[PDB]
């Protein structure tokens, strides 16, 4: 299309969000979504848990699972049908959401409110969403090393990245993970669960002393690397890769403390790079210290250009300038932007909550500023809840194997109240 | 009397203010726009406050607080150009009224509301934050004691022009701390007036020149020597320990073994950005610069815009900046109104600055200039100082060099990498390389 109202640069979790948000405040709206992938939108945390504990086999084909409900839903935000075609957008009657899948925008002009695309094609907007989202980091010693090191890497984050990977893990017997986060943690319960049926081994190396050793205390963090051990992986902490190569056709990944580690495929889950390619050209301002456009409490850049999802740096009225990468905060701030480029002018308020699943035995939900950096108060009776603390303040909260109940932990945050007494607070999760 | 409501909300009284005022008055002819300023005046610039106004001809200046360029006033407009805050929603096509002796000490961004330091609640439509900044202070003259305090001048306002200037009448000693532009301009106002009357002027300053952290060396060095020739006691390298009376004379005690006896203190040591209103507000401070930090178009949320010397904005060519000069209270507050009337453009137009220190000698510059930036200089009397980063000009000072600011914005706009400064230099009438 020449010119669109709402253009959409992404089609990810805050793009859709934004999409239906824009549509349920102007009814008519013509919105058009641009995506590089040639997917439509779909949300990515079933890529590394609930496509993996299926029953079906063809799981990789129709990309269906079963929720915690019970009910069947597919990855994809919406069945095609729901959208409009980008040529039937700027003439259906009551307007519209179209994708325009396999386009990329390669250049922003924010003084014309143009965008040009990688096939050369210029569109105009009159409010545009940036919700580019990022890219998977890698190893510098990955990097270093050779094509066929490279070759045998996976980077975890696309529909492809589960359909190749899968196919990995019914074709060799050592698949190592580097990367100790949730996604580190979450494919290694997944593979551990794929490779008992055959016998095979899961890896997991990261240089902390547990699972996800930045986020939870060193306590549970050893008590989540000993579940995880349960579920059949081999877990190498403190490990720190000096570098990576091929000895006999099998790879070899040498750390700084002198182990070696032989496995047939590499996972990394080291992080994610947001991608801010745009900003050169559009002379958009970035945030050096965590990364992605910088915005306002609105979501906004400029006069009509917002950013919401991965790639958002912005600011919290409460908790400060921050930068999310949760698929909540996709949502909320998607949301957000769509309500604010329909008028609303409202700031991020409504906080996101993170979740994650290491098998069905543990599960945590999570909200706030959650970094094992904070001091942490962790109330437990299997359950539990930790507080997170700043200027005497609970800032974030994690709740493990406690659901249903993360409005009570959000108000915790809102009202700023100093308690005397957190162990009564922890009675609002019922824990006794 | 205040309106309970107005279309146009300024916060301040200052520069930015008033260029604000005039832009959206520009392109809304019908405008209504309300400026609330805590201080008793009008809007009025000072730069003449620490220069022309010391070199008047007129007995009566402190008075009129007229000066010639064509002689002018101090004040942006004479009152006649302003209707009053009470019939601001009446008259027709409306105006600009300020209301003084007013300070906004509640800002609710929510409901679009600011309250005054007497109660009154004004809601508005858009709103500009212009509140400039305080001037600071030293911790050795906060830790004396009121003698002291009350024989310190922070110079800044119109009332700091009068009673300095009545002072200088009085005493026969008065110390200047601190070397950037504004203590030298004064050094070079009172060692004026006090070659007319046999007094003293000192001026201290812990770098080893006037503007030190500005111009490199030996400009620095040469500016010294310059206002020394004015009749001032320069001492350069100059920490003070401590302030204390004695004998009904001030005596500072510097970390060094000097020390220096006088009858007045002024402190011209920087400002402070007045950004009290954040908290309430719930804006973003800018903990490198200071102050509010707003974007590109000078905005923080949907209907607040920040200027002049409390904004920290970002520049797309230059980066995220904070500038405390009169043409960027000017620039800024001007594109500030047009924003606030939908103009939705960037900073783009890069503001001057100028400093006169005595009539021999004029800088005019634009940029970042800092003197730990490498700078290479251009001279034949006159020169040209070229700031890099980059291999690129970021930043020129013009040394008695006049009528060619356009010529420096566009070096610096275009971004270029010049193979050689001194066909640079051509371009400013320069025909000794530093
Ligand atoms: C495997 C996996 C599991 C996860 N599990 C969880 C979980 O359990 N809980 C949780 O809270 N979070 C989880 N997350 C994080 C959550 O998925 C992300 O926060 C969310 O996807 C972010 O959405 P987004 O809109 O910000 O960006 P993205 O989802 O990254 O979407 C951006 C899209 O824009 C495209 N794009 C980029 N640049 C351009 C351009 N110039 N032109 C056109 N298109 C462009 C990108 O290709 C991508 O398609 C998981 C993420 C992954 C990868
Ligand atoms: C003596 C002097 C000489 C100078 N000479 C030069 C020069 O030669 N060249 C140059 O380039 N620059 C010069 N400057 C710098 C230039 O004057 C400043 O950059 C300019 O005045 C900045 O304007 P402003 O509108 O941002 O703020 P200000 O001029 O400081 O105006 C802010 C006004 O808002 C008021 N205010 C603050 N908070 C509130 C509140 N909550 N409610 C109501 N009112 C409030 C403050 O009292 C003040 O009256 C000089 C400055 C001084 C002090
Ligand atoms: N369970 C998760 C919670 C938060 N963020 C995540 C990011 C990735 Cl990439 C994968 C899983 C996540
Ligand atoms: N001549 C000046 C140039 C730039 N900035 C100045 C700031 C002050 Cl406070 C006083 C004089 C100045």
């Amino acid at each position: 299309p020449s010119h669109v109202p709402f253009l959409l640069i992404g089609g990810g979790t805050a793009a859709f969000a934004a999409a239906r948000s824009i549509r349920a405040r102007d009814p008519g709206a013509r919105v058009l979504i641009v995506s590089e992938d040639p997917e439509l939108p779909y949300m990515r945390p079933p890529l590394s848990k609930e496509l993996w504990f299926s029953d079906d086999p063809n799981v990789t084909k129709t990309l269906r699972f079963k929720q915690a409900n019970g009910k069947e839903r597919s990855i994809y935000f919406q069945p095609p049908s729901f959208y409009v075609s980008a040529q039937d957008l700027p003439h259906i009657e009551n307007g519209g959401v179209a994708v325009l899948t396999g386009k990329k925008v390669v250049q922003l002009d924010v003084r014309d409110n143009m965008v040009k695309l990688n096939d050369g094609s210029q569109i105009t907007y009159e409010k545009c969403l940036i919700a580019t989202g990022g890219t998977p980091r890698s190893l510098s010693a990955i990097d270093r090393a050779g094509a066929e090191v490279k070759s045998r890497t996976t980077l975890f984050r696309k529909i492809g990245d589960f359909r190749s990977l899968e196919k990995i893990s019914r074709e060799v017997k050592s698949i190592t993970i580097i990367g100790g986060g949730f996604l580190g943690s979450e494919l290694a319960c997944a593979l551990g669960r794929k490779a008992r049926a055959l016998g095979t081994e899961v890896i997991q190396l990261f240089p902390e002393k547990g699972n996800m050793g930045k986020i939870l205390p060193e306590y549970l963090s050893n008590w989540t690397m000993e579940k995880v051990r349960r579920e059949g992986v081999k877990v190498m902490p403190n490990a720190i890769v000096q570098s990576v190569g091929v000895s006999s056709g099998k790879l070899l990944i040498k750390l700084k403390d002198g182990r070696k580690v032989e496995t047939d495929h590499i996972v990394a889950a080291v992080g994610l790079e947001p991608n801010v390619e745009l900003a050169k050209t559009g002379g958009l301002e970035i945030d050096s210290d965590f990364g992605g456009f910088r915005v306002n409490a609105e979501l906004q850049a400029r006069s009509n250009i917002w950013v919401a999802g991965d790639a958002a740096c912005f600011y919290d009225i409460k908790l400060g300038r921050r930068r999310v990468e949760h698929h909540d905060h996709a949502v909320v701030s998607g949301r957000l932007a769509g309500e604010n480029m329909t008028g609303a002018a409202k700031p991020y308020w409504h906080q996101s909550m993170f979740w994650s699943d290491l098998g069905p035995d543990v599960g945590y939900e999570a909200i706030g500023l959650v970094d094992s950096s904070l001091p942490t108060v962790g109330v437990f009776a299997g359950k539990g809840v930790i507080f997170y603390l700043r200027d005497k303040v609970v800032v974030g909260i994690v709740l493990w194997n406690i659901f249903n109940r993360m409005p009570i932990a959000r108000k915790i945050i809102k009202d700023g109240e100093q308690h005397e007494d957190l162990n009564e607070v922890a009675k609002l999760f019922n824990i006794h």
